[PDB]
Parts: structure tokens; sequence; C-alpha cells
């Protein structure tokens, strides 16, 4: 009966890869050997080609996606032979050296095993692989809100954090079999982080803002044919709205508004004076000129929608639909200032495709 | 069969039209009056205090308002009792005067007669009843490109436009009866125009931006317990982005930015400098900063959205169902700086409501 799923989600994958790939004549006798290794064995194993063309088009997929525009081009590391935790580590260090390049940021995924029997082989509980941690008692609030509950959980195992608003989460995952998780530190030396000052203003240094370099997602599933590879995370470069208008932003996360508007010499009191907007543009110049300073990738949300925009002529030449999410494509500041904005997109669901997954602390 | 729909929709209505005024024991009555009234004439009429909460209920039912929390207090002019263009024409005149209220502006609809076999008894032509015209022949671009195709159907009926950036359309419409519609140019006492200056940039008034006081939708159509008025001019006053993010910066608008960066004196150059978004964030405070020193109502949109948010909390303690379009109650600019970014809304379609409808010229 999940044999039934798998077989059906498996003939569409392969038929839509190998035809994309040139290979649609190999797709019988694959499908036939696929086949017989679903009843003989429950399941079936991808080729690395399959593989590697199957998360390029999970992201091709990605509804929410602005950066679509570069889907092929993905760095895909299979890594279904790791065992043990120290691999998985190893692989995840890895991941991280290799994504970030000296800051020339290469888009990348790292495969680990696929659930079996929904079992999964490894889980991380990471939700980036570098992330920061938050805290909160007796209406103290340190570092990144959205960080309280895995940090408590880290915290559960024995790890302890310095308390600084920018304390590095160690990885943590846990293996097969185990009832915990483990965790280990973050070799500083592997993570690039971008002080935030501004191209003008020399008072901005002084809130001692910065930001980590590489946004690794961890804890997404990737659906390919049936199998889902819930342990594999990705990263592209950051697109400097995601830093400046919501990190350190939002209310609910570092909450710099006002902060902001006091080093940029603007008054914070009267809301036709559009303080927030003024200090959210500053800030996001900011962000994307110290990521430039320090030579670490970033895109502005213009150049983006413009590199997207492409995207949707390239899917419309390949005969390829298109599909978006038009809430979470549009930047949050300026958005009407792109094309993005001015029309529609269908939000139905293709596979192959990442998706969200149950938190396994909380 | 049409009587049936008309009979349904005005069941639905009059009972809770009279629920909400407290006035439930007269619904049995009530609807008897109307179901004879529309056995013998096809139709039936409002009472004045049902055609008062309808356009009151359409107001507060209108998805895509982010000013609805002041629903109860409209304004509403019964003007079913016009026969002739003359009358039309000064109530037209009478609305601008009266909503304008010497910018000291007041949320006002003005009810036309209704359809009567889907027969219109009047017929609007304007978008707004204050619009500027707009023109483009032989690549040159003038006024508003918005307004391109009623300024031409304008001149084809003998009006000439001056061709300023900023010409007054005339008032068109279409009496029952009648093949062609008639014009009458505004007299220029009645409309309130507002110079576009900045609180501390002086060269901001180099530009001679401006833009009209009030809002005047003429063009949809209010809807009430089955009866379709389809000429029912209302107005709010305008909330800044509308003008200072859209009408004045669109790139198929007046398209201004450009312009805005160098009054300001900012490079245009590269996209990383978010010269766009510096540029729209003083577009938008010299809109608001020129309202508020004219003495015109204008609203911010921090305000407004904090105005929504008492309206979404007014819906609940009255035990009503929210409905709301997410795309358009996020204002163009820093919209994640507002709650309204942060949740979702049911865009479910409620009557009485206002309503699209096709335009008669083009
Ligand atoms: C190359 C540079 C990239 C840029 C600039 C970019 C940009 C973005 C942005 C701005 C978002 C919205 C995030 C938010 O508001 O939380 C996003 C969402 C997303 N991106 Fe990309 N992206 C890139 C690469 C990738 C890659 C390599 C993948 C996967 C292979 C990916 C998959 C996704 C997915 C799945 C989401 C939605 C996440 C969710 O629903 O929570 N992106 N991207
Ligand atoms: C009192 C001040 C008011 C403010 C500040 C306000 C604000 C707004 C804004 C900003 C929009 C979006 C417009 C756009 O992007 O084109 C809008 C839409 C709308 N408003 Fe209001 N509004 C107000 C009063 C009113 C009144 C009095 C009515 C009717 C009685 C009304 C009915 C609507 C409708 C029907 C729309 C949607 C129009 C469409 O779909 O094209 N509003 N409002
Ligand atoms: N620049 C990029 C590149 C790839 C990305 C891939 C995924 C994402 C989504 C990250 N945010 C998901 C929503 C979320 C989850 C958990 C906490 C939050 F504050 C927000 C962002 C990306 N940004
Ligand atoms: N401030 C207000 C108050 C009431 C309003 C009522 C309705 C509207 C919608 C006006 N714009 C409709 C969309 C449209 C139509 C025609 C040309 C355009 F450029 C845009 C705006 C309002 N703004
Ligand atoms: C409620 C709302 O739809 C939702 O919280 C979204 C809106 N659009 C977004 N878009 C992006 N890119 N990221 C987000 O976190 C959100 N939040
Ligand atoms: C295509 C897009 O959904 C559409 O053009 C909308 C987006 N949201 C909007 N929201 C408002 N308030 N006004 C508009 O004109 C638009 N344009
Ligand atoms: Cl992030
Ligand atoms: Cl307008």
């Amino acid at each position: 009966e999940e044999k039934e799923i798998l077989w059906n989600e498996a003939k569409a994958f392969i038929a839509a890869c190998y035809q994309e790939l040139g290979k649609a004549a190999e797709v019988k006798d694959r499908l036939a050997d696929i086949k017989s290794e679903i009843d003989l064995t429950g399941s079936y194993v991808h080729t690395k080609e399959e593989l590697e063309h199957g998360a390029k088009m999970a992201w091709r997929n990605s509804n929410r996606c602005i950066g679509r525009l570069f889907w092929n081009s993905l760095n895909v590391i299979d890594r279904r032979d790791v065992r043990t935790k120290e691999e998985v580590r190893d692989a995840l260090f890895h991941h991280i050296e290799t994504a970030t390049n000296n800051g020339k940021i290469r888009p990348t995924i790292t495969i680990f095993p696929p659930e079996e029997k929904g079992e999964k082989q490894v889980e991380i509980w990471n939700h980036q692989l570098i992330r920061y941690a938050g805290y909160e008692s007796d209406g103290e609030r340190i570092g990144d809100p959205a960080s309280c509950s895995l940090t408590a959980a880290c915290e559960e195992l024995g790890w302890r954090g310095e308390r600084t608003d920018f304390d590095l989460l160690p990885l943590i995952f846990r293996m097969k079999g185990d009832e915990q998780p483990v965790w280990y530190e973050l070799p500083r030396s592997l993570v690039i982080e971008v002080p935030i000052t501004h191209p003008d203003i020399e008072a901005f240094s002084d809130l001692e803002l910065k930001w980590y370099g590489v946004p690794i997602i961890s804890d997404m599933k990737l659906e390919v044919g049936g199998i889902h590879y819930n342990a594999a995370p990705f990263n592209g470069w950051y697109m400097g709205t995601e830093i400046g208008a919501r990190n350190l932003a939002d209310e609910k996360r570092y909450d710099k508004l006002k902060k902001v508007a006091s080093v940029i010499g603007i008054a914070a009191d009267y809301n036709t004076d559009l303080w927030k907007d003024q200090a959210l543009v500053e800030l996001n110049k900011a962000v994307l000129h110290s990521y430039k300073k320090q030579g670490v990738s970033i895109v502005d949300h213009h150049t983006a929608a413009s590199q997207f925009k492409r995207f949707e002529e390239q899917a419309e030449e390949a005969g390829r639909k298109l599909t978006g999410d038009w809430t979470w494509l549009i930047p949050p500041i300026s958005p009407a200032a792109t094309h993005i904005f001015h029309r529609s997109y269908d939000n139905s669901i293709v596979k192959p495709n990442y998706f969200y997954q149950d938190k396994p602390y909380e």
C-alpha cells in the first residue's frame, strides 16, 4: 500500500527527470529495475544523477524562493554513505567550509541517508547550521528570540551559552537508535561573520550589530520520487532584506529599529515622520555595504527580483509551468518597486520539492 | 427567476440589517411588504435606514480596505430622487464640496437611482470624480497614464485638455435614454490640490509635484440586498502611500523616483545603494508633510494599520467574522513593519459590498 504511493511517485519523477536529461529511452528499463527493487526491498535507491537533478528540480519548484534563476548550478554533495555521528559531524563541517568558500558562497546541498520505514537515519535539530542562541528569563531578552526553544533544548543536553546576543548554537542531531541527540560546538575558523557598518554614518558601528555569512537551512525535508530525505541541509547566499528588514528589524527578533533611528540622527516619535521606514532603508543599505566590503556574497532585493524575472522568462521558453507564492516572493521593503508585486503566481505544489517537517523538540 | 435571486438576497440582507439595528421584530412584516412589492413590481425600494446601513455594511465588508475601522460613521447621501443630468451634476458637485469640507475630509457616499432591469438609470464614466488626464502620442507621455483611455474618450466628445501633467478631467456620465454621455468641467473652487514639498529638503519643490485632496471612487457598484446601485460614488481620505508609493512612483504612472533621487542629492546608479527605497521614503514623507501643512486630512500607513488592528479587535468583540485581502491590505512600503504582514486573512466575499463593473468606454 505504501509500495503503491512510492511506485507512483517514482514513475512520475523518473519520466520527468530522464526527459530533462535527454535520457528518455532509458526510462522503461530503469522503471523495471525500480519496480523489482520496491517489490523486494520496500524502497529504491536513486542513482547519483537522479539525486542531483532531483535536488535541483526541488529548488526550481520552491514557490517561495526568489533566488531560483540559479537552480541548475546547485552543488549537490551525496552523503548517503554516512553511518556514524562523527561522519555526520564532519559532513556538516565540510558543508559549511565548501559552501562558504572564503566568502564567494556556493549554493550547496548535502544529502544524508533518507527515511526508511518513515524511520529517520539522521535527525538534524538545528533550523540553520549557523544560527544564534536566544534566551529569556525574568523579562530579560538576549540574542535571537526565534532560537529560544532550541537553545533551551540544547542547555538540557549539557551545553551552556555565554549569553551574548550572538552565541553560535552547536550542531545538534540524533542518530537512528539513539535516544538523545549529540551536540558539537562549531569551530570558529569555519564561521564567517560580518560586522554591520554604514557607508557614510560612522556612528552606526556603535550598535555593534553583526550577522553570519551563510544561511544553511537544515530542518526541511527534500522529497524526490517518493523518497524522503529528511536530512539534507542546503544554502544560498543572503538577500539583504532577510537580515536588514527581518532578522535585525522584527519586533519579535532583534528589534533594532529604534536604536537605528537614534544613531542615524532622526527622531522616533511620530508615525507621520516615517522614521521606521527611513531606519529600515539605512539598516538595509548598511547590511549590503558590509557584506560587500567583507567580500561575502549577498544580493539586494532589486537585483534578486530582476533575476527572478529572468527565471520566469526561462520557464516560459523551456515550456514549464511557473509556480510561486506571491506573499513570500515580494520583498519586505519597497515591494511595489519590483515587478513581482504587479503580477500573480500559481501557488500549486509541484514535486520534487522541499517541505516543512515537525520539530523533534518542543 | 430573477425575482428569485432578488427575494433571497433581500431576506438575507433585511434579517442581518435589522438585527444589527435592534429592529429584529420588524423583519417579518417588512419582508412581507418586500415580497408583495417584488411580485407586483419586479423590485423593491430600500427605506432610508436600510440604504444607509447597507452602504456602511458594504464598506465594512470591503476586504481590500485598510480604513474600515470607521465604517459606521460613513455619511450617506440619498439621491435616488434625481431624474435629470443637471441634478446629477449638482449632486456630484455637492459631494465634492461636502466630502472635502475645507480640508477636514468626511467619508461620504452619494447614492443614485439603482439599476432597474439591469438597465442603468445613471452611468458614471469617471474612475474618480477628481482625477488627472493622461496623453500619449509620438512617444510623448503627459499626465497620468492610467487616465489615457478615458481622456481619449472625453476628447471624442468635444472636450480638450490643456496637456499639462495635471489636467482635471471633466465629470462625465450618461443618462438612461441618451446615446452619449455629457461632460461638465469641474469648478476649480471646489477642488483642493496640495503642492508636494519636503519638510527639510528645499529643492523638492523643484519637482513641481501636486496631488488632489480627496479620492472619490465613482465607478464601483454598491450591492445591497439584491439591489444594484451602479452609480454610488464614495470617498475616504488618502493613505499617504497611495500617492507617494504608487501614483507618483509607479513606472506606469508618474514615474518620479529618478527625479526624486536627484533632488534629494543621492546617486541613482546602483541597485545596492537602495536609492529607489530611499527616494520612496523621502517622497512619502513629503506627501504626508504637505497634506498636513495644508490642513487636508491624510493618514500614514503605520497609523492606518494600527486603526485596522482595532477594526479586527472590534469584529471579534462584535462576534463578526473578519474578511480581508492580505495582498491589498499590506502597504507598499515597509509592509513587514505592520502587524498585517504577519497574519493571514480570509478573503471570502460577503454582501453588501462594492464591486468592479465593466467600463462603458474602451
Ligand atoms: C542562491 C541564493 C538564494 C537566494 C538569494 C534565495 C532567496 C530566498 C529568500 C529571500 C527566501 C525567503 C526566506 C524568508 O523570508 O524566510 C527564500 C526561500 C526559500 N528558498 Fe531560496 N534563495 C537562494 C537559494 C536557495 C537554495 C540553494 C535553495 C534550495 C536548494 C532554496 C530554497 C528555498 C526554499 C525552500 C525557500 C522557502 C523556505 C520556507 O518556506 O520556509 N533557496 N529564498
Ligand atoms: C476613511 C479613509 C479611508 C482610507 C484611509 C482607506 C484606505 C484604503 C486603501 C489604501 C485602499 C487600497 C487602494 C489601492 O491600493 O488602490 C482602499 C481600498 C478600498 N477602500 Fe478604503 N479607505 C478609506 C475609506 C473608504 C470608504 C469610505 C469606502 C467605501 C464606503 C472604502 C472602500 C474601499 C474599497 C471598495 C476598496 C477596494 C477598491 C478596489 O478593489 O479597487 N474605503 N482603502
Ligand atoms: N538567502 C536564502 C537562501 C536560501 C533560503 C532557504 C530557506 C529560507 C527560509 C528561512 N526562513 C524560514 C522561516 C523561518 C523559520 C524559523 C525561524 C524564522 F525566524 C523564520 C531562506 C533562505 N534564504
Ligand atoms: N484612501 C482611499 C479611500 C477609499 C478608497 C477606495 C477605493 C480605492 C481604490 C482605488 N484604486 C483602484 C485600483 C485602480 C483603478 C484604476 C486605476 C488605478 F491606477 C488603480 C482607494 C481608496 N483610497
Ligand atoms: C502571515 C504572512 O502571510 C506570513 O507571516 C509571511 C508573509 N510573507 C513572508 N514572506 C517572506 N519572504 N518571509 C516571511 O517570513 C513572510 N511572512
Ligand atoms: C498582482 C498583484 O496581486 C496586484 O497587482 C496588487 C498587489 N497588491 C496591491 N495592493 C494595493 N493596495 N493596491 C494595488 O494596486 C495592488 N496591486
Ligand atoms: Cl535567516
Ligand atoms: Cl488614487
